[PDB]
């Protein structure tokens, strides 16, 4: 078996190979990249999303979210206040201000160690789930908004057509943003680039040991859990690489940094933070190999989670017997 | 000039034509289509946007709608009553029921005349706005979900990057439902595809003659109108052809069968009808003709009007000076 310690691989596609997506992802998994539930790919040399970001400032932030957290250093949840519109010009003149701006730091690890220590004492501002797309229109290889869609991929395979469609988000970050443990909707993949500025650092779990995730957070958030039997998909649960360490629980991480996609497997818990102002756009998607974890996904009924238009179809038709239930949580 | 009583074109383009979709939409413009508001376009022989329509009975209708009517025959307005989800497959038994079936008629003006007698007495159920495609992923020409986006049309021409995103609406039809006297979002073009089942007819004013129209309207629905000073953005009333003709307003009509596209043009008001059992698909588009439309486009700030992600970055960048009132509108 291919990468049986589960390590994240790093892949440099020529361009030849970077002409067809699908293609590419089965390569990755033929070489056993999914183990590790994140794969990173540096894109060829001859390749570029867009022309410049000298004119993105424009874009609205129509409800950017202060992310307040509560609990301990290494275990914590946080929350999201709505605070007033602003410009993606203003974002990042908020990022650069003295209050909310990168300390000074030697490396990654520095900074990760800073992280750490000192995220709960202060409340970012995160510009995330905007819909829209950063790929020119003439971009035709890795183009976000040009994949399959996870709708058309069910009808190939499974020959039904359903409703729904698959759109791209952008996410403007600034340091100490956060993005809580997790696996995506319907437990898809996700591809994600960072187009413009700091890194973003990755935590992730294979996904063959994610039930081992599960448990430790059933213990680690003990009231979330007797409120819903599927809470991490609340998105709102953080762990430190010390505590899963502490634990035993298998895991990775990865910093990526502007001009590199990150794609997540089917069941890939994650978790990560923002170096500073940055700007990433992302998707799920899915492929025949997906078809069996949408099957198998838990779900949050309790009514927290946040679920899009395209979620009614996937639970219909591949969880019917968990679909009323979950209806009634939506 | 091209078309200068304003006529409905319809074209037969080749499948050599049927390629470069912006090349042939200025292609009929510089025949004078636009000046009618609305065109048919036929595809060539060869073209099929799928293969079948045997498995399109499990999409859901989540918000199927009940158009009840008020007033009278020949000018009246709907409003529309939520009903239960069901699926196209229990849509289309219901609307082959004997209190929904299409009547027997002679040919398609006996329908028409039949549509405008007896419409009010009856409440049709229409399943509109469902975000999806019919088109097959593989089908290159004339794709409604692989469109040039609305977004990125503004930023080639006006060199701004904005958020929102351009996905296409399945429209699931019987006979009596309706659509309202209405422009699109911002004055758009759009395009719309009957994929299926029985015809749909059409009415619609020559744009350099739309303000016409709006002032019958006035006249017509004086209490709207002290409501709201762009109420046709409601898209709730109707005037009949013989009262459009009794008050001298230019309009022209045609009807649409299965596997023919229509065209709308900016600032063109079209109202129709629903034969019987269908399935349409459409989508708004802009080229650059479009700006100047979306630059002087009428808005709706009482809060009826209904608007989509996309419409704040338009309005924002089009129309400063609106863009406070509207939001508040929203
Ligand atoms: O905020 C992010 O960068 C991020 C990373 C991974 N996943 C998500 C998500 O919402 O799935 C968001
Ligand atoms: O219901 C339709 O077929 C239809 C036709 C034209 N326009 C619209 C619309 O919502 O713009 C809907
Ligand atoms: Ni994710
Ligand atoms: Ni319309
Ligand atoms: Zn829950
Ligand atoms: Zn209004």
């Amino acid at each position: 078996a291919q990468n049986p310690n589960c390590n994240i691989m790093i892949f440099h596609p020529t361009k030849e190979e970077f002409n067809d997506f699908d293609k590419y992802i089965a390569y990755m998994e033929s070489q056993g990249a999914h183990r590790a539930g994140l794969a990173k790919i540096i894109p060829p040399k001859e390749w570029k999303a867009r022309e410049t970001y000298d004119n993105i400032s424009e874009i609205l932030i129509a409800t950017p979210l202060q992310q307040v957290a509560s609990g301990r250093a290494g275990v914590f949840t946080q929350y999201h206040k709505k605070k007033k519109a602003m410009t993606v010009g203003e974002y990042r003149h908020l990022a650069n201000s003295k209050k909310y701006q990168t300390p000074p730091h030697q490396n990654f690890e520095d900074l990760e160690r800073k992280y750490w220590k000192n995220r709960i004492y202060n409340s970012p501002i995160y510009g995330a789930d905007i819909s829209g797309s950063l790929f020119d229109e003439n971009t035709k290889q890795w183009n976000l908004g040009h994949l399959g869609t996870i709708q058309d991929l069910l009808e190939k395979e499974c020959g039904v057509v359903i409703e729904g469609v698959n759109t791209p988000y952008l996410y403007f970050g600034m340091w100490k943003t956060t993005f809580a443990w997790h696996t995506e909707d319907m437990d898809l993949y996700s591809i994600n680039y960072l187009h413009l500025g700091e890194p973003k650092t990755w935590y992730v779990v294979p996904p063959e040991h994610g039930q081992r995730l599960e448990r430790l957070a059933r213990e680690l958030f003990p009231g979330s859990s007797r409120g819903c039997g599927a809470f991490l998909r609340h998105k709102v649960a953080l762990i430190s690489p010390t505590v899963l360490k502490e634990n035993g629980i298998p895991f990775n991480r990865i910093t990526q940094e502007a001009g590199e996609f990150m794609v997540t497997f089917p069941y890939g818990y994650h978790a990560g933070f923002n170096h500073g102002f940055n700007c990433a756009e992302a998707i799920n998607f899915a492929t025949p190999r997906w078809i069996d974890y949408g099957k198998m996904a838990s779900q949050c009924s309790c009514g927290e989670a946040r679920v899009t238009f395209s979620m009614d179809a996937f639970v219909r038709i591949l969880q019917p017997e968990r679909y009323d239930l979950w209806k009634r949580g939506q």
